[PDB]
């Protein structure tokens, strides 16, 4: 079953993937939970995504040191927000080799996040540009488009039946794209498409503020974005 270390909950998805979760008291909404990955490959771990703060990451370590004893090579964060980059701090603490979209490590300081280490590119395609992304094992790194927020990015597990969406996608019983302040409306849907066929055979896909869904998340968040 889900297991619990300090204030954070993991839960194994598949062989070499757990998914974790942290909360975030809001002021006038109550606790709101966002979710990453953890991956291991062969004799090391990646993580992807941090969670929404500085102690709440360091729990994901200790965690990953505990019940996977393995050495973090590295962490991928997703976009310029808080649930998924509020705890970078951590993770360079820790020695842990970041990794974010160029525009997010641009956009941090007005997001009030730090930067990642190191900025990844994207071919006119959506796929990272090699060079940037070294020695990422069964990493994919996709960037959709603008959809969420236009560093949005995401990511699917060679080897398995995972993608992760992030904030992009929503489950597929969702009624709302969520908070779309930072969103680009007009190119939402196409970019939520562009991910689907970005990762054509994931059948388990990953997002933040919802448990592990089937592709029918995808062409749903796809089918609400159509309205916008
Ligand atoms: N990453 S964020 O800074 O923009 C954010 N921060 C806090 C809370 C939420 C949030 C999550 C779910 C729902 C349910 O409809 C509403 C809001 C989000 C959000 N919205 N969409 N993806 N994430
Ligand atoms: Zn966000």
């Amino acid at each position: 079953g889900d297991q619990r270390f300090g204030d954070l909950v993991f839960r194994q998805l598949a062989p070499n993937v757990w998914q974790h979760t942290s909360y975030l008291d809001m002021p006038g909404f109550g606790a709101v939970a966002s979710n990453g990955l953890i991956v291991r490959d062969g004799g090391r771990v990646l993580v992807v995504d941090t969670a929404w703060t500085d102690d709440q990451t360091a729990q994901i370590l200790n965690w990953i040191k505990q019940e996977i004893n393995l050495p973090v090579a590295l962490a991928v964060v997703t976009h310029a927000h808080q649930d998924k980059m509020g705890g970078m701090d951590a993770l360079h603490a820790a020695g842990i080799a970041t990794y974010a979209n160029a525009l997010s490590n641009q956009l941090a300081p007005q997001e009030g996040m730090v930067a990642a280490q190191h900025s990844l590119t994207f071919a006119a395609n959506g796929w990272v540009e090699p060079a940037t992304a070294p020695n990422f094992g069964p990493l994919k790194v996709f960037y959709p488009g603008p959809g969420h927020t236009s560093d949005n990015i995401t990511v699917g597990i060679d080897g398995t039946d995972i993608a992760f969406g992030g904030c992009l996608i929503k489950d597929s019983k969702a009624k709302s794209l969520g908070n779309l302040g930072d969103a680009d409306t007009e190119h939402y849907a196409a970019s939520a498409r562009a991910f689907g066929a970005a990762f054509p055979k994931a059948s388990m896909i990953v997002m933040s503020h919802s448990a592990p869904d089937s592709r029918a998340a995808i062409t749903h968040t796809a089918r609400m974005a159509d309205k916008l």
